[PDB]
Order: C-alpha cells, then structure tokens, then sequence
C-alpha cells in the first residue's frame, strides 16, 4: 500500500501563475516530453531521472529537489479524476497526497480536465 506522505498536509506552496496545459508538457529546461514531474511546491515541470542505459530523462526534477528541498512531485499524464502518481524525494517512495486536488488547483489545475498518457 502507498502511504500518506508526511508532507501532504503541511506542504507550503508558492504562488506560480503560469498556465499548465492538460496535455503536451515539456521539461522547462530540455526537450524531454516523457517522465515529467510537477513539483507541488513551486509548479516546476522538469524531467525524470536518467535510466542506466542513458535513456529516460535528464535528471532535471531530481536536481531541482537537491537544490531546493521541495519534496513532492506528481507525474504528468498520470493525473485522473481518481488521483495520480505522487513521488516523495524526501521519503524516497510513491506516496499518497490526500490534499492532491487542492495542491493542483493551487496552480489552476482541474483534475477532471488532465489527459492520461
Ligand atoms: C519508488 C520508486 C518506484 C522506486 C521510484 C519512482 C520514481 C522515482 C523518482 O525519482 C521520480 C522523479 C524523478 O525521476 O526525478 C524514484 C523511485
Ligand atoms: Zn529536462
């Protein structure tokens, strides 16, 4: 079972007015379009960890975490009405964020409108 993150209810979010679309996301820092992660603290959209074979992303999300401490991220394309995949860098697990709908609407996201990939 995934467990409620220790950051789910205490997470402090910054005000980021950028519009997040319901599909077609890109890393802010590179061309990656797969394995993108929205950090719930700042609204950053950045690519996942590079795979051992050099495929996958360019480590931009994890580097961002190492620089900031901002622990929770949601994998874009996994957001549905029923939830999403949320990773904790801090707890090094997939976690539950029962405030996810609130966290997401904070950046103007409607969970009902996001495309599954
Ligand atoms: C806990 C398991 C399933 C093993 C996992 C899943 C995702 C990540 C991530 O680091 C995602 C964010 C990123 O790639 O920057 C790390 C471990
Ligand atoms: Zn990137």
């Amino acid at each position: 079972v995934r467990q409620v993150s220790k950051h789910a209810f205490s997470l402090k979010q910054l005000d980021n007015p950028a519009r997040i679309p319901p599909c077609g996301w890109k890393c802010s820092k590179c061309d990656m379009r797969e394995n993108l992660w929205l950090n719930l603290t700042d609204g950053s959209i950045l690519c996942g960890r590079r795979y051992f074979d050099g495929s996958g992303g360019n480590n931009h999300a994890v580097e961002h975490y190492r620089e900031t401490g901002y622990p929770l991220a949601v994998k874009l394309g996994t957001i549905t009405p029923d939830g999403a995949d949320v990773y904790s860098y801090d707890e090094d697990d997939m976690v539950l964020d029962p405030s996810l709908a609130e966290h997401l609407s904070h950046f103007g996201i409607d969970m009902l409108k996001m495309q599954k990939t």
